[PDB]
C-alpha cells in the first residue's frame, strides 16, 4: 500500500507540497504558516540543522555555512560547463569529491547534493504529515523540462534518502497546465508556461493533444529570478546609505541579511501597493535604519531585467514554429509574476491576451504534482 501520495514542487529557492485530500487538492502550509518553505539548510556551530524558513532566517557572521540551489549541482558531474560556473557564484564551498560536486560546511562535512534535496524533501514530507495526520511513503516531484536521465535519477535518489519513494518525475511546466485542468480537454492546444521563479527563468512551449502533452522548446535565463530584483534593491539601498551616512554596511555580514531580509518583504509589499517602508533597528554600527521604496522606483531599478524576460518568449516561439497568435493559453508560474510590470509586459508581449494567474503562480506546479499524485494514492 502507498498510502497518500504527495506532489512536491522541489524548487531552486522554494520548494511547495500538495495533496488530495476529502476530494480536494490542498497547498499545505507549513508550521510557520507558509506555502512554500525555502530550498535552505543552515548549519549551526552548535550543531542543530536548520531547514527552510529558520534556515534562510538566521542571521549569521558565516554565511559560508548556509546551503542553498542544490538543484543547480543535482545530478551533475565535476566538469559539466554549468557546474564549473555555478562553484564560482556560490558563496558556500563547493569541492570536488569523487569526480562529482559535493558541498562543504562546518556543522566539517561533505554532502551530495541529493543530500541537501533530501534534507529540503524531508521538510516538505513533515509539513504533509502534520496536515495529514498520517505518514507519508511515496511523492510524485517536479523538475525542470530540460532535466537530464541523470539529474531525474539523482532527484529520485534524493527522494530515497528522505524515506520516499519518488514514483513519478515529471516536468514542472506540463504539472502547472495539469493545475488548470489543461490535461481533462478534448483537442489540442499550445500553451506558453512563463516560469518566473526565486534564481531561475525557464520558458516552455508545450502542445497538449487529448491529455497528451509534448514539450516541443525551452528557453529562458538559468540565473534571473526574484533574488535578482532584491539585489538590485539591495545595491540601491547600499548606495543610499554610503551616500547619507559615510558607511559601507558590507562590512558586517548580518546588516546585509536584516536588509536583504526586508527588501524581500518590501518587494512583495509592493506587488499590491505603491509604496513600502523598510525599517530595521540597529541597521549598522547601532543606527537605525528606515527608508521608503515606491513600485516607479522599484520598476526603474529593474526594468531591463523585467524587459530581458521577453527575448527568450520569442525564441520559443520560433522554436515551436508558432506565431504569437496560435498561443491558446498562457500560464504564470512563479512569485515573480504576480509583479505587476511583469504581468504588463506578458500582456503586452501577447497583444492583451490575460496570461492566467488564477492558481497562486507558486502553488500551480505543486498543485499539478498533487492531481497526478491523486491518481497513484491507494
Ligand atoms: N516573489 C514575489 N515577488 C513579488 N511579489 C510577490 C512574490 N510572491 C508573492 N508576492 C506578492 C503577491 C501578493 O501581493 C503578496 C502575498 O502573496 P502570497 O504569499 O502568495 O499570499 P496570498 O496572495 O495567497 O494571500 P494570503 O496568504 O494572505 O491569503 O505577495
Amino acid at each position: 500500500d502507498v498510502g497518500t501520495v504527495v506532489g512536491i514542487d522541489l524548487g531552486t529557492t522554494y520548494s511547495c507540497v500538495g495533496v488530495f485530500k476529502n476530494g480536494r487538492v490542498e497547498i499545505i502550509a507549513n508550521d510557520q504558516g507558509n506555502r512554500i518553505t525555502p530550498s535552505y539548510v543552515a548549519f549551526t556551530p552548535e550543531g542543530e540543522r536548520l531547514i527552510g524558513d529558520a534556515a534562510k532566517n538566521q542571521l549569521t557572521s558565516n554565511p559560508e555555512n548556509t546551503v542553498f540551489d542544490a538543484k543547480r549541482l543535482i545530478g551533475r558531474t565535476w566538469n559539466d560547463p554549468s557546474v564549473q560556473q555555478d562553484i564560482k557564484f556560490l558563496p558556500f564551498k563547493v569541492v570536488e569529491k569523487k569526480t562529482k560536486p559535493y558541498i562543504q560546511v562546518d556543522i566539517t562535512k561533505t554532502f551530495a547534493p541529493e543530500e541537501i534535496s533530501a534534507m529540503v524533501l524531508t521538510k516538505m514530507k513533515e509539513t504533509a504529515e502534520a496536515y495529514l495526520g498520517k505518514k507519508v511513503t511515496h511523492a510524485v516531484v517536479t523538475v525542470p523540462a530540460y532535466f537530464n536521465d541523470a539529474q531525474r535519477q539523482a532527484t529520485k535518489d534524493a527522494g530515497t534518502i528522505a524515506g520516499l519513494n519518488v514514483m513519478r518525475i515529471i516536468n514542472e511546466p506540463t504539472a502547472a497546465a495539469i493545475a488548470y485542468g489543461l490535461d481533462k480537454r478534448e483537442g489540442e492546444k499550445n500553451i506558453l508556461v512563463f516560469d518566473l521563479g526565486g534564481g531561475t527563468f525557464d520558458v516552455s512551449l508545450l502542445t497538449i493533444d487529448n491529455g497528451v502533452f509534448e514539450v516541443v522548446a525551452t528557453n529562458g535565463d538559468t540565473h534571473l529570478g526574484g533574488e535578482d530584483f532584491d539585489q538590485r534593491v539591495m545595491e540601491h539601498f547600499i548606495k543610499l546609505y554610503k551616500k547619507k551616512t559615510g558607511k559601507d554596511v558590507r562590512k558586517d555580514n548580518r546588516a546585509v541579511q536584516k536588509l536583504r531580509r526586508e527588501v524581500e518583504k518590501a518587494k512583495r509589499a509592493l506587488s499590491s501597493q505603491h509604496q513600502a517602508r523598510i525599517e530595521i533597528e540597529s541597521f549598522y554600527e547601532g543606527e537605525d535604519f528606515s527608508e521608503t521604496l515606491t513600485r516607479a522606483k522599484f520598476e526603474e531599478l529593474n526594468m531591463d531585467l523585467f524587459r530581458s524576460t521577453m527575448k527568450p518568449v520569442q525564441k520559443v516561439l520560433e522554436d515551436s514554429d508558432l506565431k504569437k497568435s496560435d498561443i491558446d493559453e498562457i500560464v504564470l508560474v512563479g512569485g515573480s509574476t504576480r509583479i505587476p510590470k511583469i504581468q504588463q509586459l506578458v500582456k503586452e508581449f501577447f497583444n492583451g491576451k490575460e496570461p492566467s494567474r488564477g492558481i497562486n503562480p507558486d502553488e500551480a506546479v505543486a498543485y499539478g504534482a498533487a492531481v497526478q499524485a491523486g491518481v497513484l494514492s491507494g
